[PDB]
């Protein structure tokens, strides 16, 4: 099972889709809210990303909800 991180915020209109897709497929994930967690925002910007929502499959970064890419990375 690959580590799944979801970078979210308090003003993210597309986070619900990603969270729902992951939860309905019973794929647990770590949520990091970059608006309330300065550490999370630092980690996200260190990898050169400033967007929301973001999905990290254990090293690989998906900006936005790329359904088939996520499905392929997770199996």
């Amino acid at each position: 099972a690959k580590e799944v991180i979801v970078y979210t915020s308090n003003t993210c209109p597309h986070c619900f889709t990603v969270k729902e897709f992951l939860s309905e497929n019973n794929v647990e994930f770590t949520e990091k809210n970059i608006q309330t967690d300065a550490a999370a925002r630092k980690e996200l910007m260190k990898k050169g990303i400033m967007a929301v929502p973001v999905i990290q499959i254990d090293e690989e970064v998906v900006v936005g909800f790329d359904r088939d890419k996520i499905e392929e990375l997770l199996g």
